Formats: structure tokens, C-alpha cells, sequence
């Protein structure tokens, strides 16, 4: 089949799909339908013939010859099912194949319509993942629609969970008041180079498009020249992706070059260089050769192609003589610019010290291995088998060589480098031959880091470098997963997750030692790895596992690298969206699509969006739990702010204090955040161009809203998940038992997408929030209705004000929308009647030094006149006092409306309403945003109900373990002291009171203290006490109205205490 | 940062470095009389200069 | 800026000095540790009389005090006592104290 | 030391050694920090090292050490007798940065 | 320094130590620098083994 994992498992679909498309190519079938199962199957369903089902020669019927013999029958060998409805011959027919076994082909009702439907579950016991690939279905099935004319291909994918994005085209707005595709292209090839130079953005308007009728063959070409900088010629014989090339594409070449030249009598790589072709031949009796099954052998072709392509290509030009000349003047330009690119003393040249070769001359036994300078740079250059290994430590910054010119591409140090250190050339200049090394380890970390570089190197391979994929020389290092760290024993390896069980079962049975919490360790970077544990584990051929970089398609492969590698921001991040909830040779589509996801992802929700629960990016959370669980809270006196950024760094988040720090202070600023989470103690900066003091100077602790933020998380109201060194937990979002997201706003740009939501008020989203609980039970369309009116607008800490409200209920409405903010602005006389403006509110962001410059510089530059002087008077005792001196002459007025006009003073505030709902950013109206955090808030109660009643039958076990020995005292004490060892005594315990070994050493390990008269009193009522606290959370859970009510009570008490009135005015 | 006060003899100015207490001494200033100047860089050595 | 015997008598004279500062610790340590196992060891021998105290006191403090009336000893000496898990009163944990 | 990362004991990650020292002794940038921490856990910058790192630690050459989170570092053999007996008041303490 | 040779008869220096404190890679450059400028003859090639 070819591979264990995906690569061979989608080879199952191919392999059903092309007989139903090669019988639609035949032109019997219209529309095939293609449905990817809720279960595991897949259902390919067809209007074509029917599939033979009468008695075959040998005595058993045609359907279950063809499914057990040379084809499809692999499909039935890896099939745990397959069942096979066909509808020919006037009747239809049933014939199931249970575990390859076939049973019975039954006859029902006479269908007099032609078909057939093939639905196969693959086997698990044999494939490592019965999970295709939406995307990678799409993307082959799309191209096979283009092929064939006049053909209909239908996906759809059932196991689409309630919520998910399934769109193409994602709404960059409102979103509200199973993922399905269908393919048909009646422009045949035509309508393929219109799809591919999209984005290219061709030069002339006429797709050149022939079709050529052989005396054994058939060929078809479609052709059109960009102002791009490759080659896009996809090739196809008989619905197969011929990349690696074959007669049809050396024929197609010939008679092209002998063409251009005909009319260059008029007024290679040199002409090509534009082009983005479909070359589309079928052959009768085609025979392949190549490294891979690909390459069309067939001599006959080259003639034949040659011959077609000499007659109707000349004909477009003669035709067509207008869009010709705009051809030539880009096939001379490319001549005379890679002309100029060609063109030393006593040189080595051979990579100075950027390079550690190997010992090995021959080629053929040396291997070059491609790591990342501060990842695997040292340890690869040491671990390794310097005889025949050689390592090239990327020291810098590598380009995304996609859409740029080859003349940015060759000047890039770290893509020079590679060409230099393999000896081939690039695009004409490059030789196979010359290969220095003949096997290319690319090693990178799992971290963000090192999924955006390989990234980065196979879009390199895939453009710049292509034969050396096909010929396989390119591969991926497949480091251990996993480090098993038994106590006693040397560590073992696994690489996969059911490897780890494996060997940590085993190996306990066997009477091994290993913690029960970090005991084992994920691997993120090859850093963590040391030298002698790198040869070991990956890099020692008697030992290691290789990925073979193989190309599946070519045609689809530029799909997928020209959408995320791409300058189509609006494709990219549709499909971010759609998918956001996620030796062995390897497909690189799949690894640039898992790698690109992981990447994409992990800077979404890292640093663009906030989630809708809490409101916070992780950094945030970080600092607050740190703070936290380090007792920061308001009750106890300020920490320095170092400690803080210490906590989180060591624990949470390990990258250098400049972030952390820097959120930790945005937190206690209160022009920042509407509703700070921080106490800070010194110098915090100021809204003007003043840093805070160092952490080392500046002290910080939890503010009293910021309690409500954790409050409780501690009783297991939240998911926790392993930290970096998976030593402790960290939580997944904070309880937030008052409204973060919409109280504070929150902004951020990464990844092509960005967030922009406001502050608001907490008085006016408690009413919000208290009608969403009591109304639990209401439409999208009415709740939406209630939330604005109880929720009148943003409320900017800075304050100021709202001009108009359309804007505002827009960004309510849809989840985008243009709010417009402006300062004020008082009048004073002197006393020397010199009248002067005086901004005393500026609007939300806009920075008060770097404003009084651009007023100044205005000024300077003639721009703003009337205007004598600028002063900060602004002080913690006066607010803001910006003083503009305006002239005698000067209308005051005007001048106010002036300001208004060009500088700051007013500014209109972007509002874009993302968020993380359920690990998929995604675009809010304002009630969505209520009833997702009442749905938090309603979890968070019973969680707590939950823990809370685990937490008291647990205490209680032991307060009636120890009552039973109070009253049992003279016995349980003259029996300790009776017994010798304390195991011994502990066992008397269990024998003496009927108790468990949990409440007999709550005894033994009770001090003497405890025995005192008001002590065992203590214990007594304690118990009592506990027992009324169980019946009460026994309630709670048994009513969940009861739960609905806890949360408004609780929240009433958060804004009884916290809320605050109205900052800045909403006006018209 | 300048004062209101156009009178030298009433006025004050208060040399700080933005970095330690630039952005607190802004703020806990009587604005009617007292300046903040906060140094915002590296200053040269003025003696064999 | 020293010579290469500056160096060796510097080293060698700080050491001397860790050592002592050392052993004069341990001591300070060990008469510490000491006077509580002396305290305990007493309260071992009067153990019947001692667990029949602290229950016939209603608080800690009445105890501790009376821990003091009971066995000639001192309040940290006491409270050594009163801190003392019941698994500590086991035949050969009270021989560990002893 | 405090931490208690000593060579009984498994390997911690750097950046918790670096955290701890930036925590409550010297608060300055985790760069100077772990540059002291790698300079003695490479054997070819001490002759005696006094940290017994785990992953990347550069090279003598121009290749950098690992990210703090990634590389993992103890105290020595060696080191432990630097450390030997310093909670039995064989040294003077001061009060840190905070006190 | 060690003198390695006979393999296809070419002789070859192989640097076994450096003195204390040299970074390699910048003396790779050094002496490959010095070859460039011809200001160090008879070094046909240099490589980190
Ligand atoms: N919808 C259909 N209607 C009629 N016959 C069909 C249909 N789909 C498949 N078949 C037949 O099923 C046979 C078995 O498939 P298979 O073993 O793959 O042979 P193949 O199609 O000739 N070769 P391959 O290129 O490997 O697919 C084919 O040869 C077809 O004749
Ligand atoms: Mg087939």
C-alpha cells in the first residue's frame, strides 16, 4: 500500500475514487459522490454503468472477482468491511464483504437506473490512523474535476462536530442571525490556469487551449504567462500527476522552444519562466519508468506531443498576434536578467567555519543533517559519526522563498548556504550530479520555532529543489517522544504513545521504579536531548527511523504551498479556521499542512486572541495564577515584582522576563485596563512615553477583582494541564466569576488575524448577565435584543467620549464596527485676557507624549496654526491638564475643532469582536459573548459543588475515624504503646476500630495537642459540622436552578462591592 | 513636564531619569510650580571632552 | 594582585576559619537537640501521668503549663512534648528518643 | 542549592535554577543569569565545571547554547563540596535584594 | 598538531588541541581568511571533523 500511517491509508480513497472517475473519463458517469463517514468508512457513490455482477468464468460472480485478485481488491484486504451496491441490468443487488470474506449478493427491488455505490471501513489492526484528511481529499478531488470537463465530484464530511467552521470563504464578520464541497469546472484546463494564475496575476487575457486526437493517444493543453517568477507546467497522463516528467512534457517542450523561435525571426528555462500550464495526455498502453512509479516512458508520446504542439501553438500567435508581443517581452527579459546574474584568489570556498564536514570523499556513504543553530547545533556536531556525517547549523533567519524573486532568494545567507553545502545548483545551473551528501536530515524542535522552519525549508525543497524530494535524498529525523525515567534503571525510549505504555507497563510488571507525575518526559526540543542520547535516539543508522520526504501529487502540493505560504491573507485564514480544532516514507502535503496548523495555532492563541471564557491570552494567566498560588493576594502585603516574574518564568512560562514582566505591568496600569488585575507599588510608567521601573524596584499583588478572577480554582472549577516540565499544573482558563473579556477588553494581531475588543462596564454586564441566567431559555435573536440596552456602549478607562452609537451597535450586531472616541476639552482665560485650551480627557490608546509632539511638530510645519504653546501640566492631583496656548487672533473655537480635525484628539477605535470559543477563533455578537461566559460560570458551580462534596465525605471518613478512637482512647493509646513498630500499631488500629488504613494513620500521625479536652471537642464538633456541609452540596447538585441562582447571588455580591460608575459619556 | 508658574523664584525643577522615577515624579508633582525632567538616554562625560 | 603563596595561605586560613565556625554551629546544635530529647526522655518515663494531664485539661495552654508542674522542664521543652505524633509513643520509636 | 538540585537527585530544567536565582537573589535579565549558569556547566570553559548540564550547551566553537526551557542543569560532585555545609553557618549571610 | 597522509598519497595536518580559550569556528575563518588574502600559503583546504 505504501505506508502504515496517512499517506498509504488516503491511498485506499484513490484507489476506489479512480476506478468511479477512469468509468466518468470512459463518459458514462456524471456526478460521483464522496462521503467521508462518521464512523470510519467511506462511501463513493456513482451514476456510471454498475460494476459486472453476473458469473465470471471461474464460477463465481464478476463483483467478488474484481475484488480479490491484482486494483480495488486492497482496498476489501484492508477493510475490516466492505460493501458493494451496485444497480445494473434492471435490477439492483446487495453482495457485503465481511472482513474479506465475501457472503451474499441479494436481489431486491428492479431499479431501471444505472450506478453504483462502494462503502469500505479501514482496518486499524493493520493502519497506525483511520483519519483521512479533509484537505487532502479536497485538494485531489478538486484537480479531478478539472481534468475531466464535464464531471461533478461531491465531498462531504459527516464527523463534523455542532459548532466547528466549514466554510471556504470564512465571513470576516457576523457569523450569525457537516462540511460539503461539490466540483465542476466547465472550462475543462481553462478553468484550471484561470485557478492557478489567480494570484500569479497574468500578463496577457487569452488561455491558450488545443486539443490534439492520436492514432493510440489524446492530448490537451491549456497555457497562460504571469508576472510571477516559476514555472506552474502540471503535467497528466491518463488522470495521474506525471511530476517527475515523461515523453509528453520533453515533446511539449521541444515544439514550444521551436515555436518562440519562429517568431523571434518576427521583431528552454529562459522562455518557460513565466508560463502556468496543463498538459493533459491519455494513452492507450501507457508503461512508466522513474524513481518513483511516475514518468511516462512511452517514445511514441514525445513524437506525438511534439508533432500537436508544433501546429496548434504556432496557430495561437498567428491568431493572437497582440497578447504575443507582451509574451516575448517578458521571455527576453528573463533572458538578459539571469544573463547579468553570471559572474576569487587561493580559495577554499568550502563553508568556512559555518560547517562541520564529514571524513568521507564518496557521496553515495555520506549523510548532511540540517539543524537549527541553537537547537541541535552543538550536540548534533559532538553526537554524530563524523566519518560520514556532516552538520549544517543554521545560524539566522531563513526566507519564505514562496512569491519572492530568486534574486532575494540566492542573496539570503541560510538558503546560500544549503545550496553550497549539497554542491547542486539552482533552477538551470543545477546538476543532480554534483550531490555531495545522498540522504538530507532536516532536525527541528516540535516547539513553534521549529514547525515554522521546516515550514520554511520544504516550501525551499518543494520550489527551488524539487528532484531531490522525487529522487529521495530528503528526509525528516524522528526523534523520541518520549524519555521513561525509571529510578533504579537506565532510561528507555519510546517514540509513539502506544510505544510508551508499552514499555512503562512492562517494565513496572517487570519491578521497575518511575514517578508517578513526571516520571515521563514529551519531548518539545531536540535541545533537551543530550550528545550521547542523540546518537542513541536519532541519529545512529543501526538504530534510528528516517522519514522519506516523498511528493504524492505536484499539482495539489501547489495548492497547499500557495494558500499558506502565500500573499492571499483572506485563504489562509479561512483555513486556519476550518482547521483549528487538531525509512516511513512521508508525504510533504501532509507534513507542511500539520506543521503550518501547529505553527499557526500556537501564535493564534499564544499572542493574537483571547479566550472567550476568561478573556486571557496564556502570558496573563500565567502571571495571575503564579501570583496567585505564590499568595500574592491583597490580604498580605506587596511582593517585588522580580518574584512574580520568577514564578512564572520558572514554572509556567520559561522565555525571558522582558514579557513577562511587560504583561504583569500592563495589568496594574489603570489607563490599560478598565478594571486592573494588578496592585502595583511605584513606578508603573505613565500614559505618555515613561517605562515603568525595573521588577527588581516596582512591587505588585492580586487586586481584589483579580481574587474573583481565581476565585476558587483551587477546587477543581477549571481543566488543569501539565506545564512545560510537566513538574506541576497549570490551569486552561481562570474561573473568572466576573466578566473579564468584555469588562477589560482585549487586543492582538498574529497569523493574518487580529482582535480589537473594548472595555466596557461591569454594572451595565452584570444586567446583561443576570437576564441571560433568569431568560436561560431564549432565542439567538431576542437575548440580543436584551444584552444591548442593559449593555449601553464601551466604557474607556481613559474615559472621554462616544460620538454617535452606530458604530457601537454594529460591533454589538455583527462583531465589527468603527466607534468613534474624542477628548475634552475645557476653556480658561488668563488674566491678561490670553484665552487657552486645556485637554483634560483624551480618548482610550492614544499617548499623551508622542500627542503633544505631533501638535508641536504640526505647528512646526504650518499644518496647525493659532496654536502659541503646548504645556503637560498633568499631575495625579489635577488629571490631565495638556495646556495649548491659542493667539489673540486666534478664534478658540476653531481651533478646538482643528484638533478634532487632524491630531488624536479624536479617534475612532476598531472594534472586532474575536475569540477562542472551543479552541476556534471565531467572530461574536454581543450575546454569544454573554451566554458563553454564563456557560462557564455555570460549570464552574457544579465543579465546585463536585469537589466540594468529594472533598467532605473524604474529611468526614477520617473526623469519624477519629471520634471512633477518641471514645476508644484508653484502648488506643494502652495499645500503642503496646505495640512496637509503628506499622504494628497501625494494624492493632484496623483490629481494634473497624477502620480503613487511610483513617488509622489520621490517628497514628495526630499529635498530643489534639487530645486536650477543647481539642477533642473540636474533633467532635467538627464532624458534625462537615455532616451539615455534605447534606447542603448533595442539594446543590440534585438542583441545578438552585446552581443558576448561586451564580447570580455570587456575581450580584462582585458588582455590590466592585462595580463603579460610568467613565465616559456616550453622546451624538 | 513644565509647571503653570511663569515666575523663576517660585519654580522648581526636578532632573530624574524616566527609567527610575520619571513617570511617578510626573504625577506626584505640585504641577503649579514644579517641572519634571526626565532623562530618557545616555549622557556623555563632559571632562577631557 | 597576589603571588602565588598569597593565594594558598588566603584559601588555607578561610578554611580553618569554616571549620571552626562550623563545629562551634554544631555544638550551639547539639545542646539544642539535646535539652528537647532531655525533655522528652523525662516525659517518656512519666508517660501514664502525662497523657492523663493533657486530657484533663480542657485547652493546650493549661497543659503546657501543667507540663511544666508535672516534669521540671521549659516551654520548648513542653511544647516538644505536645507536638509529639501519637507514632512516636510506639516501643521502638520511644527507644529512637531514648 | 536551596532549590535542593543536588547530584543525587535528577536533572531540573535551567530555567527553574535561573528563575530561582532571578527570584530572590540577583533580579536582573535571565540572559546574564543562564550565561553564568552554561559557563559552568561547559567542560571546556571550567577545568573543574561546576554544573552538570543536560542537552545543547553550545560548543567552543560559534554555536549557542539551548533555550533555558529545554536544557537541564544540577550542581557537582565537586560542586556540592564548594556547598559543603553552608546551612552550618560556616560563611556570613546578608540579606538579599528585597530582605 | 598531528601529520596524517597516505590515503591517496596527499599529506594533512590535523590539529588535535588548541590553546585555552580559542573559538574554533572563528580559527577555521582565521586561517581561511589568511588563505583568501594569500597571506598564508600552501594550506590547500581546512574542514571541522
Ligand atoms: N463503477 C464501476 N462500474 C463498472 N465497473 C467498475 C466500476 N468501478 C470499477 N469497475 C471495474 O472494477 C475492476 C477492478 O478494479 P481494479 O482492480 O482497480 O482494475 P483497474 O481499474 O483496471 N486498475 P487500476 O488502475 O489499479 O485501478 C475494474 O477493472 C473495472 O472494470
Ligand atoms: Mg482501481
Amino acid at each position: 500500500i505504501g505506508s502504515t500511517g496517512e499517506r498509504g491509508l488516503h491511498h485506499l480513497i484513490w484507489e476506489v475514487v479512480d476506478n468511479a472517475v477512469d468509468e466518468a473519463m470512459a463518459g458514462y458517469a456524471t456526478t460521483v459522490n464522496v462521503v467521508l463517514l462518521e464512523d470510519g468508512g467511506v462511501e463513493v457513490a456513482d451514476d456510471g454503468r454498475g460494476i459486472p455482477v453476473a458469473t465470471h468464468a471461474s464460477g463465481i460472480p464478476t463483483v467478488d472477482v474484481v475484488m480479490t485478485q491484482l486494483g480495488v481488491s486492497v482496498v476489501n484486504a484492508l477493510s475490516t468491511r466492505l460493501e458493494v451496491e451496485i444497480k445494473r441490468d434492471g435490477y439492483e443487488w446487495s453482495q457485503v464483504y465481511e472482513k474479506s470474506e465475501p457472503l451474499g449478493l441479494k436481489q431486491g427491488a428492479p431499479t431501471k437506473k444505472t450506478g453504483s455505490t462502494v462503502r469500505f471501513w479501514a482496518d486499524p489492526a493493520v493502519f497506525e490512523t483511520t483519519e483521512y484528511d479533509f484537505e487532502t481529499v479536497a485538494r485531489r478531488l478538486q484537480e479531478m474535476a478539472f481534468l475531466n470537463k464535464g464531471l461533478t465530484i461531491n465531498l462531504t464530511d459527516e464527523r463534523v462536530t455542532q459548532d466547528e467552521v466549514v466554510d471556504e470563504v470564512v465571513s470576516d464578520v457576523a457569523e450569525a442571525p457537516v462540511k460539503s464541497r461539490t466540483f465542476h469546472y466547465p472550462g475543462g484546463l481553462v478553468d484550471f490556469v484561470k485557478h492557478i494564475n489567480r494570484t500569479k496575476n497574468a500578463i496577457h487575457s487569452s488561455i491558450v487551449d488545443f486539443s490534439g486526437k492520436g492514432t493510440g493517444h489524446e492530448v490537451e493543453i491549456a497555457m497562460q504567462w504571469n508576472a510571477g517568477y516559476s514555472e506552474s507546467v502540471h503535467t497528466f497522463a491518463n488522470t495521474i500527476n506525471t511530476h517527475e516528467g515523461g515523453t509528453h512534457e520533453e515533446g511539449f517542450r521541444s515544439a514550444l522552444t521551436s515555436v518562440v523561435n519562429k517568431y523571434a525571426k518576427d521583431r528552454g528555462d529562459d522562455i518557460r519562466e513565466g508560463l502556468a500550464a496543463v498538459i493533459s495526455v491519455k494513452v492507450s498502453e501507457p508503461q512508466f519508468e522513474g524513481q518513483t512509479k511516475t514518468k511516462l516512458g512511452n517514445t511514441e508520446v514525445k513524437s506525438f506531443v511534439q508533432k500537436v504542439c508544433n501546429e496548434q501553438l504556432t496557430h495561437w500567435f498567428e491568431a493572437n498576434p497582440t497578447d504575443a508581443k507582451v509574451v516575448v517581452n517578458k521571455a527576453v527579459s528573463s533572458a538578459q536578467a539571469r544573463i547579468a546574474a553570471r559572474k576569487s584568489a587561493t580559495d577554499i570556498g568550502g563553508l568556512p567555519g559555518k560547517l562541520a564536514d564529514c571524513r568521507s570523499t564518496d557521496p553515495r556513504k555520506s549523510e548532511l543533517y540540517v539543524v537549527e543553530g541553537d537547537s541541535a547545533g552543538g550536540s548534533a556536531k559532538s553526537g554524530r559519526d563524523s566519518m560520514f556525517q556532516a552538520i549544517l547549523p543554521l545560524r539566522g533567519k531563513i526566507i519564505n522563498v514562496e512569491k519572492a524573486r530568486i534574486d532575494r532568494v540566492l542573496k539570503n545567507t541560510e538558503v546560500q548556504a544549503i545550496i553550497t553545502a549539497l554542491g547542486t545548483g539552482i533552477h538551470d545551473e543545477f546538476d543532480i550530479g554534483k550531490l555531495r551528501y545522498h540522504k538530507i536530515v532536516l532536525m527541528a524542535d516540535a516547539d513553534v520555532d521549529g514547525q515554522h522552519i521546516s515550514t520554511l525549508l520544504l516550501t525551499l525543497l518543494f520550489r527551488f529543489m524539487r528532484p531531490l524530494i522525487e529522487n529521495g535524498h530528503v528526509f525528516l529525523a524522528q526523534p523520541p517522544l518520549y524519555k521513561l525515567k525509571w529510578q533504579r534503571s537506565d532510561p528507555e525510549f519510546a517514540y509513539s504513545d502506544r510505544e510508551r505504555d508499552g514499555l512503562l507497563e512492562a517494565g513496572l510488571k517487570a519491578g521497575k521504579k518511575i514517578n508517578k507525575e513526571d516520571g515521563i518526559q514529551r519531548y518539545k526540543g531536540l535541545g533537551e536531548m543530550d550528545a550521547k542520547e542523540l546518537w542513541e535516539t536519532t541519529m545512529d543508522p543501526s538504530v534510528r527511523v528516517l522519514r522519506q520526504v516523498t511528493l504524492d501529487d505536484a499539482a495539489a502540493a501547489d495548492e497547499l504551498f500557495s494558500i499558506l505560504m502565500g500573499e492571499d491573507v483572506d485563504a489562509r485564514r479561512s483555513f486556519i479556521t476550518r482547521n483549528a480544532k487538531d525509512i516511513e516514507p512521508v508525504d510533504i502535503e501532509q507534513e507542511m499542512q500539520r506543521s503550518y496548523i501547529d505553527y499557526a495555532m500556537s501564535v493564534i492563541v499564544g499572542r493574537a486572541l483571547p479566550e472567550v471564557r476568561d478573556g486571557l491570552k496564556p502570558v496573563h494567566r500565567r502571571v495571575l495564577y503564579a501570583m496567585f498560588d505564590s499568595g500574592f493576594r491583597p490580604d498580605r502585603s506587596h511582593a517585588k515584582s522580580a518574584r512574580s516574574v520568577a514564578e512564572t518564568m520558572g514554572n509556567y512560562h520559561p522565555h525571558g522576563d522582558a514579557s513577562i514582566y511587560d504583561s504583569l505591568v500592563r495589568m496594574a496600569q489603570p489607563w490599560s485596563l478598565r478594571y486592573p488585575l494588578v496592585d502595583g507599588q511605584g513606578n508603573f510608567g505613565s500614559p505618555g512615553n515613561d517605562p515603568p521601573a525595573a521588577m527588581r524596584y516596582t512591587e505588585a499583588r492580586l487586586t481584589p477583582l483579580a481574587m474573583e478572577m481565581l476565585r476558587e480554582i483551587d477546587e477543581e472549577t477549571v481543566d488543569f494541564i501539565p506545564n512545560y516540565d510537566g513538574r506541576v499544573q497549570e490551569p486552561t482558563v481562570l474561573p473568572s466569576r466576573f466578566p473579564n473579556l468584555l469588562a477589560n477588553g482585549s487586543g492582538g494581531i498574529a497569523v493574518g488575524m487580529a482582535t480589537n475588543i473594548p472595555p466596557h462596564n461591569l454594572r451595565e454586564l452584570a444586567d446583561a448577565v443576570f437576564w441571560a441566567l433568569e431568560n436561560h431559555d431564549a432565542d439567538e435573536e431576542e437575548t440580543l435584543a436584551a444584552v444591548m440596552g442593559r449593555v449601553k456602549g464601551p466604557d474607556f478607562p481613559t474615559a472621554g467620549l462616544i460620538v454617535g452609537s452606530q458604530g457601537t451597535a454594529d460591533a454589538y450586531k455583527t462583531g465589527r464596527g468603527s466607534i468613534r472616541m474624542r477628548g475634552v476639552v475645557e476653556v480658561e482665560e488668563d488674566s491678561r485676557g490670553r484665552t487657552s485650551l486645556v485637554i483634560t480627557e483624551l480618548p482610550y490608546q492614544v499617548n499623551h507624549d508622542n500627542f503633544i509632539t505631533s501638535i508641536a511638530e504640526q505647528v512646526r510645519d504650518g499644518k496647525l496654526a493659532g496654536i502659541s504653546n503646548i504645556e503637560d501640566q498633568s499631575s495625579d492631583r489635577v488629571g490631565l491638564r495638556i495646556v495649548i496656548e491659542i493667539k489673540r487672533d486666534a478664534v478658540a473655537k476653531v481651533v478646538i475643532n482643528n484638533l478634532y480635525k487632524h491630531t488624536q484628539l479624536q479617534t475612532s477605535f476598531g472594534a472586532n469582536m474575536l475569540a477562542i470559543v472551543d479552541g476556534v477563533p471565531r467572530t461574536l455578537r454581543l450575546d454569544q459573548l454573554i451566554r458563553y461566559y454564563v456557560d462557564h460560570q455555570l460549570d464552574v458551580i457544579v465543579r465546585r459543588t463536585t469537589y466540594r462534596l468529594r472533598k467532605a465525605n473524604e474529611r468526614a471518613h477520617i473526623l469519624r475515624g477519629l471520634v471512633k478512637a477518641l471514645d476508644a482512647l484508653d484502648e488506643v493509646i494502652a495499645l500503642i504503646r503496646a505495640s512496637e513498630t509503628v506499622d504494628i500499631a497501625r494494624a492493632g488500629l484496623i483490629e481494634l476500630l473497624d477502620i480503613d488504613e487511610i483513617q488509622a494513620q489520621a490517628i497514628l500521625d495526630m499529635q498530643l495537642r489534639r487530645l486536650a479536652a477543647l481539642e477533642r471537642q473540636r474533633i467532635i464538633d467538627d464532624l458534625a459540622k462537615i455532616e451539615a456541609e455534605i447534606a447542603d452540596l448533595e442539594d446543590i447538585l440534585a438542583k441545578p436552578e438552585r446552581q443558576r441562582g448561586i451564580v447570580r447571588d455570587e456575581l450580584a455580591e462582585i458588582v455590590d462591592r466592585h462595580g463603579d460608575d460610568r467613565r465616559t459619556r456616550i453622546i451624538a
